[PDB]
RNA sequence: AUUGAAAGUUGUAGUAUGCGGUCCUUGCGGCUGAGAGCACUUCAGGAGUUGCCCGCGCCAGC
């Protein structure tokens, strides 16, 4: 319904959205807690289509699950770009080694 | 009003006194309203249905 700029722009802005959720700005008490944060590591991926839910972080071996999440469903035929900071995952596997947070967010917008 | 004139055929009298139509007598004895009989046989309370969608426990706290 909205011109096609209007919601190019929209995707940019959602995608940047997650600039001040990686860098401590989570949560509430900002002015006195303002928790100290680092991202040890994270997984993502990007696609076109409809593709499965991203295994959570909770889980110990979640490493695993994400990579066989990941082979299969590519395999299957899912032009699925993965990006990986501080995570392994194979060798096998065509994923970009991101270095931050805000780059990956760069990568993500090359696609728009 | 004369073959006429006056002239009770009358008085008293229980056809009565007593006397069980009576005594004895099972309408009684024996007798299955009885024997055989599925109110049975076949039946989905069934198909479809998000308890959904939006939501800072929030901001000032030597």
């Amino acid at each position: 319904v909205i011109d096609p700029n209007e919601r190019k722009a929209r995707i940019e802005s959602a995608l940047k959205a997650l600039i001040p959720m990686l860098s401590g700005y989570i949560g509430a008490n900002l002015a006195r807690s303002f928790p100290v944060f680092k991202v040890e590591e994270l997984v993502a991926i990007a696609s076109e289509g409809p593709i499965p839910a991203l295994v959570h972080g909770f889980y110990e071996d979640y490493i695993e699950a994400n990579r066989s999440i990941i082979k299969n469903a590519r395999a299957l035929g899912f032009n699925i770009e993965v990006f990986t900071y501080n995570v392994d995952l194979g060798e096998d596997i065509e994923a970009t080694k991101v270095s931050s947070v805000e780059e990956l967010v760069a990568n993500l917008v090359k696609m728009v």
